[PDB]
């Protein structure tokens, strides 16, 4: 149907918006701390601590499969990246501090993304 193609243009346009949002969030991570999953070989206990690991490559695979149906789902994954890091790493560590800084800078991008997603539809 034509309706299913419109929905799909909508999902497609949301995806385009989420891709820009993603590339802008990932620019706020020059260290590339959040680019790939935490390695279970280098942190064998990780999954005892963190139940839903997240990282930007994993978010990107999902996005390219158009697996984000709204901004809320995308934000949920971005907050996992931050929140997992702040739980696993202590408050004085470079990792923890990078997540706080990513969060603060990410908020600015996301506050406008929410406006575009309502505004465009
Ligand atoms: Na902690």
């Amino acid at each position: 149907s034509m309706e299913q193609v419109a929905m799909e243009l909508r999902l497609t346009e949301l995806t385009r918006l989420l891709r820009s949002v993603l590339d802008q969030l990932q620019d706020k991570d020059p260290a590339r701390i959040f680019a790939q999953p935490v390695s279970l070989k280098e942190v064998p206990d990780y999954l005892d601590h963190i139940k839903h690991p997240m990282d930007f490559a994993t978010m990107r695979k999902r996005l390219e499969a158009q697996g984000y149906k709204n901004l809320h789902e995308f934000e949920e994954d971005f907050d996992l990246i931050i929140d997992n890091c702040m739980k696993y790493n202590a408050r004085d560590t470079v990792f923890y501090r990078a997540a706080v800084r990513l969060r603060d800078q990410g908020g600015v991008v996301l506050r406008q993304a929410r406006r575009e997603v309502d505004s465009i539809g």
